[PDB]
């Protein structure tokens, strides 16, 4: 928790740091304390004081996820997809995360939880008024993966 708070204090003083340099900081805490990156992100979301902090932190997490420096964390993926779609209006980035998760989910158990995660975000998105377009985009990429698997 001490390193968690120190990172947040660093960000509020420098809000315009590079995402790559930011993502390195998250990875440093994850490897030093043996904590999964998803747990760090979940704690950091609760510590975000405004939308800008939540947005920049999520973007850094997405960049870190693309580095594949840790095994596929589906709980992190679900939180990233939920935040990007329902909180940041970044459904396009959520599609990238879902596509990245699809390419990394080699086991059936990992796959099954990823489809359930995609379905859950779709149901939540359709509960909001102006998120029908975002929900359709998530459905299409899930449908595209399932169709191409049998293709």
């Amino acid at each position: 928790k001490k390193k968690i708070e120190e990172f947040a204090n660093f960000f509020i003083e420098n809000k315009d740091v590079d995402l790559d340099e930011l993502a390195d900081k998250i990875l440093e805490i994850a490897e030093e304390t043996g904590t999964h990156i998803g747990d760090i992100y979940e704690q950091l979301v609760a510590l975000a004081p405004d939308e800008e902090t939540l947005r920049t932190l999520t973007l850094a997490l997405v960049r870190l996820l693309g580095r594949r420096k840790e095994p596929l964390d589906l709980d992190l993926v679900r939180l990233l997809v939920e935040t990007l779609v329902l909180d940041l209006g970044a459904t396009d980035l959520a599609v990238e995360v879902v596509k990245l998760a699809f390419s990394l989910a080699k086991k059936k158990e990992q796959l099954e939880k990823l489809l359930k995660a995609i379905d859950e975000v779709i149901e939540k998105a359709r509960k909001e008024k102006g998120m029908d377009a975002a929900a359709e985009k998530l459905r299409e990429v899930k449908e595209k993966y399932l169709l191409e698997h049998h293709h």
